[PDB]
C-alpha cells in the first residue's frame, strides 16, 4: 500500500511509477537531490557518506545515477515496504516470425506474424494474428477448433487458456504493430518477461517496429520515450519497464542442469504438459496449418506463467527488491544486490 | 533494543550472543526450528519457501546450515534492527616476535615478544611485554620515555594514546600467553580486527599457544570451545568471534591507489602522520632498542583504530550485517549478502 513500480531519471529528476494509497498506478516527476553518494562511484567498492550540504549534493549531481535512484527510494520509502503483486502488471509475450533463413533480430527483415501477450492484471492472452502477409494469406484462428483433439483436427489448447484469449486478426503488419504499441501504451508493464525475450522477441519487435513504423513509434514502448539498442548481440532497454527474462530467472534461481533450457524442455520438466507433435516442416507451419501455428504460440506464452506459477520467481524479485529497497533489475546479481546493500545500509 | 553479536550452532542447537534489553552482552542457547529452508541447500541460488507447520519443517531437519543461522536471525530478529557501537566489543591486536625473519605462523618457533591489544569497550590498550625473550633479558618499558622527543632518548608516542596503555610486563612466554587467553576470556571481542591478523597475528598466536601451551589452551580462546585450522599457510577461525581483518576491509571499502598497503603506508596516507623514521638495525631492535620496540607496537595498534575513525569500515560492517540481517562475515562477500537478501526477503 504505497510502493514503487519504476524509478527512472530525466533532467536530473526522478520519474517514478507507483501504486498509490488506493491501488491506482500513478507516475510523478520529482525534483530530487540525494543525501549520500559513494566517492568511488564518481573487486572494489566503497562506503557511502552523507552530503554535508545541499550544495554538495548539487554539484555532485552536476558532475552513479543508479546510487541517485537507490537514494531516492530510501528517502521515499524509508519504512518496511508493504507491496501487493495484484497491483503489479507483469506481462510476457512470444512472437512468431515466418521467413527463410531465420529471424535475426538485428536484421529484422521478415514480417512478424504472431504475438500473444499475457497481462497479469487483465489475466488475458491478447493474441495478434496477421492473416495476410508475404508468405501467403491465411484464415482466422479458431478457438473452438483449437480446443478439439488432434485426431479431430483440434489443437488441444486447454479451455481456461482459450477462455482468456483475446483474438485480434490483422490484414497487414503495419496495423498489427501499430496496435501492439497501443497495448503497451494503455497497459504498460511494470515487469516484462517471456523466454529469451531479451535475446529474440524484444529486439526483433523493436527492430521491426523501428524499421516499419520508424524511430518515434519504437520509443512509444517506453513511457519515458527512451528505448535504446545496446551491443554479435543487441538487447534493447525500455526505460520505465524492467525487462526480466524468465530464462535468466530460471537459470539463476532454479537448480536444474538441463541439457537444453528450451521453452519446451523447461516447460515439459516443470508443468509436465507438452505440445502436440506435428508431422510437417515446422518452418512452414503457418503455411501448412496456421490454426495450429496460433495455438502453439498461445501455449508457449502460458508455459511461462505456468512455470512461474510453480517456481514463484517473479514473487522473489519483488520480495528481494522491496527489501533491499532497490530496482527489480538488481536481484539478478550478487554484486548489484550487495552493492545496493552497501549503500542502503547507511 | 537488543541485537545479535554472534550466532552459532552447537550440534542441532543455536547459542546466541547479544546486547540485552539494557546493554549487557548475554548468551542464549535456543532450541530452534527453521521457518524457511531453500531446497537447494544440499549467481546460482534458489527460491525460499516458508513452512506452514513446524511438523512439515521438523520432518525436513537434518535434511549449508548457515541457512539455519540466517533463519534464526530473521525469526528471532523481526523488525528493523537498531544497534549502537558503544556495546559492540571491537578488539584489535598487533604482535612483535624476534627470531629468523617472517617467523612463520605455521612453524611458530619463536617466543612472541609482545602483544598490544586494544579493547573498544574499556578504551584501554593492553600491553604484554616478554622480558627474557631468549635473545635477551631486557628493560621494562617506560611510558614516560616513550612520550619524549627524538631530541632525547624517547619515542614520540602521543600522550592521548599513552594515557590509555595498561602495561603488563612478563618474565616468561607462558605467563604472558596464559594471561593473553585470559584477556579474551574476560573481554571476548565481538569483532576481532587488525592489520594482517588473518595471515600472521592470529595463526602465530594459535600455534604458539597450541605448540607451547597445548590444545584447549588454544580452544580456551573460543566462547564455545572450537578454534580450528585449515592446511602451506593455515587460516584460523574462533567460533563465537568474528575475526575481521582491517587490511581486507580497507582494500575492499577504500578506493585509494597506493603503491603499498602495508600498515605504515596506509596509516601515513590516512592520518598523514608517519612513524618516527627507523634508525639503526631492524631485526635486533628488540635488543638494541627495546622500549622503542614496545612503543611502536602500541602505535601499530592505534593506527588501525585511527584509520577506522576516518574510514568507518567497522560501522559499515554492523550496518550492512544488521540491514541484511546476516552475520558480520558476509559483508565482504556479494554471494553471501545477495544470498542473505534472497532468504530474508521472504
Amino acid at each position: 500500500d504505497e510502493f514503487y513500480i519504476s524509478i527512472e531519471t530525466v533532467g536530473n529528476n526522478i520519474v517514478e511509477r507507483y501504486i498509490d494509497e488506493n491501488g491506482k498506478e500513478r507516475t510523478r516527476e520529482v525534483e530530487y537531490l540525494p543525501t549520500m553518494f559513494r566517492h568511488c562511484k564518481e573487486g572494489k567498492n566503497c562506503a557511502p557518506q552523507k552530503f554535508p550540504s545541499m550544495k554538495d549534493a548539487r554539484d555532485w549531481m552536476k558532475r552513479g545515477m543508479n546510487d541517485f535512484k537507490l537514494a531516492y527510494i530510501s528517502d521515499t520509502y524509508g519504512s518496511e515496504i508493504v507491496y501487493d503483486r495484484k497491483f503489479v502488471r507483469v506481462a510476457n509475450c512470444d512472437i512468431e516470425v515466418t521467413g527463410d533463413k531465420f529471424p535475426d533480430p538485428m536484421k529484422a527483415e521478415y514480417e512478424i506474424d504472431a504475438i500473444t501477450h499475457y497481462d497479469s492484471i487483465d489475466d488475458r492472452f491478447y493474441v495478434f494474428d496477421l492473416l495476410n502477409s508475404m508468405y501467403g494469406s491465411v484464415s482466422k484462428w479458431d478457438a473452438k477448433l483449437a480446443a478439439k483433439l488432434d485426431c479431430e483436427g483440434g489443437d488441444e489448447v486447454p479451455q481456461e487458456i482459450l477462455d482468456r484469449v483475446i483474438y485480434m486478426p490483422f490484414d497487414n503488419e503495419r496495423d498489427m504493430l501499430m496496435e501492439y504499441i497501443n497495448l503497451w501504451e494503455q497497459k504498460r508493464p511494470a515487469i516484462f518477461t517471456g523466454w529469451n525475450i531479451e535475446g529474440f522477441d524484444v529486439p526483433y519487435i523493436m527492430n521491426r517496429v523501428k524499421m516499419i513504423l520508424g524511430e518515434r513509434s519504437m520509443k512509444r514502448f517506453s513511457p519515458i520515450g527512451r528505448v535504446k539498442s545496446k551491443l554479435s548481440k543487441e538487447i534493447y532497454s525500455i526505460d520505465g519497464v524492467s525487462i526480466l527474462d524468465y530464462l535468466d530467472l530460471y537459470k539463476k534461481f532454479a537448480f536444474t542442469n538441463l541439457p537444453s533450457f528450451s521453452l519446451e524442455s523447461v516447460a515439459q520438466h516443470e508443468t509436465k504438459k507438452g505440445k502436440l507433435p506435428y508431422d510437417g516442416p515446422i518452418n512452414k507451419l503457418r503455411e501448412t496449418n496456421h490454426q495450429r501455428y496460433i495455438s502453439y504460440n498461445i501455449i508457449d506464452v502460458e508455459s511461462v506463467q505456468a512455470i512461474d506459477k510453480i517456481r514463484g520467481f517473479i514473487d522473489l524479485v519483488l520480495s528481494m527488491s522491496y527489501y533491499a529497497k532497490m530496482p527489480f533489475s538488481g536481484v539478478m546479481s550478487p554484486i548489484k544486490t550487495w552493492d545496493a546493500i552497501i549503500f542502503n545500509s547507511l
